């Protein structure tokens, strides 16, 4: 971190002081001040036109304005010949990352008008022409299209910007390395934990905070969907009954089944260390006719074989209940709506858009059960630095 | 292979034309001669009740009996230490991997009356009720609750049948490790390349095995399915017109898509070979003091990075076929389906079923480029396990 970003003690803490005030002169006031000066309409177009909008627009000229302060406060303070990828760098990733969800929440509100129209299709034969389907498509195609062109420039830029990350730890290393020598496991310190480091926390980074921006951009909608929504089949009527059953089964994905699953990383560590015990009497045995006598290797086997089995017995707790749980979850979006679908209040646009924001949620809580890996894997590297 | 399957050369290829004459025996009728005899019943129901139905459980003991049969040959004839686990362990992955196939086609069943009935609960309120929903969800749970417990115990049994090939491996390649004792790397390929090994070898042995069977299963319900649209958007009135429009589609995913990644894997090594060639100038200059120098290190970090920025460059020509595929994926499904779903001619239920089986023939065709490249890196492996007998002959 000394490295490849200007004093961490203060970045990284600035930079989240600076996100609150800049939030909170947009999101709790403000922002329908220059919004109102500017004279913007305040609708949005579920079109892709909607991400060239004065509304849109706003955004990306205030996003720019507030980091190009964050970044000329920074150029003049502190100088770290990275300044260009450690704090411009990372600001785009931040943004394409934010601006990757809205492409999420554009064909989100799009599937509404989409199958409203092939339910009025289906009901009766010519009642719609093909020419007002392709139009339609025409219209996703626009936003499908936005996304690829940012998606592949995402990766691609944030790839060059983990290896930046390495670019700039081995010239500190390098440096140093007449003091940094002798000690023990190095070229693999300087050569191997680099990338596993920037690249992992870098995922970790991007996957931890697209979580919370795709649970901000997913909620309120749920939360305008559930006036859908009155009753669900067991409970009856509850207040915001839809929001409250979606985050409930949403953290299954990573409750339950994270706490029958939490002993498969201790499991696995045992298994790697009988493992390289294995290792080292083999390694000593082709040095010399002593070590890894048969009667001897035969332990080791016996101890790698107990510490297998009993990581195969304990995945499949962790089987039954991941398994049962996506196939269970195929028809627990449609479940809830089963007491709406009867009463006619849904159509077909709403109970396919509700089904999907229930698993772009899903996704976000996703990112602590399949990041799980990532978040003990930084301390796992960081250690040894 | 010799240490775990007996005579490989013969059984493994053996295996492959008893298979051939039983299934001859089946699908070329004789099929029907056992069906004929107990009667049987012909139609097959779409709830849970499909996996006993007399149609079913027949070919369970046609299945049993011939590989019985199949067995009984060669525990008479070349018996071996690990008989059950090579030939009746290996029998009945093929068998749990046919037959969780067949869940998925009973699932892809299951939605042409579910789906009608929300199609009919929508279009006029309170024409359906609440009990008559639940019933449908009643069935899906039968279903998925046999899938979930053949799942895991799949799972269980593939995992427990590596390890017996592991332990195989090091029964045999013990007791001969006075041999072996002088080989390079021999601790590493005796520990390391012999679980790596029957750990790759089985998922490119069930997902090959898997494409052909979700191939042979989803098919013919997609012809069957193709009476429902008789035209196509552009291309007009075109026979089997939605059987060979989704066939091209999925070879997307192994053609186009796969063409422009070739190159990868063969660029990767590159970037592996510098970087391993950087970690042999560090290993060689932390034990003497003027083997690194602040030349050459940097020369050879700079071969490092001038080979990364070409892979990023390249898998971004990647990353724009396989993005926009998916995404238009999302909406080709039902695209073929605008001129049919104007015209009346088909419902809800049946818009869903010919979309649940897009994914499913799709996955068929990822299953092969999958095969494909577990099978480079058996080869990978396997080099090193046949050159690893130097000294047994
Ligand atoms: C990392 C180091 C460098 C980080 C530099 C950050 C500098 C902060 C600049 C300002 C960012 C916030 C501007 C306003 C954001 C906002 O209001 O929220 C938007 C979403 O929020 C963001 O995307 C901001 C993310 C900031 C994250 C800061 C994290 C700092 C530390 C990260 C460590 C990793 C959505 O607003 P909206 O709904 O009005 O926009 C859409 C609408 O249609 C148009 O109005
Ligand atoms: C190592 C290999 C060990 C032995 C492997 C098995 C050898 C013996 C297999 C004999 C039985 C094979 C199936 C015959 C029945 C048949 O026709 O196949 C059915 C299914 O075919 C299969 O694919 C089943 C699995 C057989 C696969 C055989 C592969 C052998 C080669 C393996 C080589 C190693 C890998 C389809 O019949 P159906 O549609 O009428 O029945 C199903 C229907 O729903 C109700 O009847």
């Amino acid at each position: 971190f000394k490295s490849f970003f200007p004093k961490p003690g203060t970045f990284f803490l600035s930079a989240f002081v600076w996100a609150l005030i800049a939030v909170i002169f947009w999101q709790a006031g403000g922002g329908d001040w220059v919004a109102r000066i500017t004279g913007a309409s305040g609708q949005i177009p579920i079109s892709a036109a909607r991400f060239w909008s004065l509304d849109f627009l706003i955004f990306y000229a205030y996003y720019i304005v507030c980091v190009g302060l964050f970044a000329l406060f920074w150029f003049i303070y502190s100088p770290h010949r990275w300044q260009y990828w450690s704090i411009l760098g990372t600001a785009l990733i931040i943004f394409v990352t934010w601006f990757l969800v809205e492409v999420g929440v554009a064909v989100n509100a799009w599937y509404a008008p989409f199958y409203d129209l092939i339910q009025t299709a289906l009901s009766s034969p010519h009642k719609v022409t093909i020419e007002q389907f392709y139009r339609e498509v025409g219209v996703f195609l626009g936003i499908a299209l936005i996304a690829v062109v940012i998606s592949v420039l995402n990766n691609f830029f944030v790839s060059h910007y983990v290896f930046r990350w390495r670019t700039a730890m081995n010239e500190y290393y390098m440096a140093n390395w007449q003091q940094l020598r002798h000690i023990e496991g190095a070229a693999q310190r300087v050569q191997e934990d680099t990338m596993r480091f920037a690249s992992t926390l870098e995922n970790m980074g991007v996957s931890f905070i697209n979580a919370i921006m795709t649970l901000i951009a997913f909620l309120p909608v749920l939360v305008t969907l559930s006036a859908h929504v009155p009753e669900l089949p067991i409970i009856g009527h509850i207040p915001y009954g839809l929001v409250i059953a979606a985050i409930v089964w949403s953290l299954m994905g990573t409750g339950l089944l994270a706490v029958v699953g939490i002993k498969l990383p201790g499991l696995e560590f045992k298994n790697q260390r009988v493992e390289a015990a294995y290792r080292k009497e083999l390694v000593y045995g082709e040095d010399d006719a002593t070590r890894a006598t048969p009667p001897t290797v035969r332990e080791l086997f016996s101890a790698v074989r107990k510490n297998y089995f009993r990581l195969y017995f304990h995945y499949m707790y962790f089987n039954i209940a991941r398994i049962l749980y996506l196939q269970v979850d195929n028809v627990f979006g449609l479940f809830l709506l089963f007491p709406s679908i009867v009463a006619g209040t849904i159509t077909l646009g709403l109970m396919t858009q509700i089904t999907n924001v229930f698993g772009q949620v899903r996704g976000a809580f996703q990112y602590l059960i399949n990041s799980w890996t990532t978040l003990v894997e930084l301390m796992s590297i960081y250690k040894r630095l």
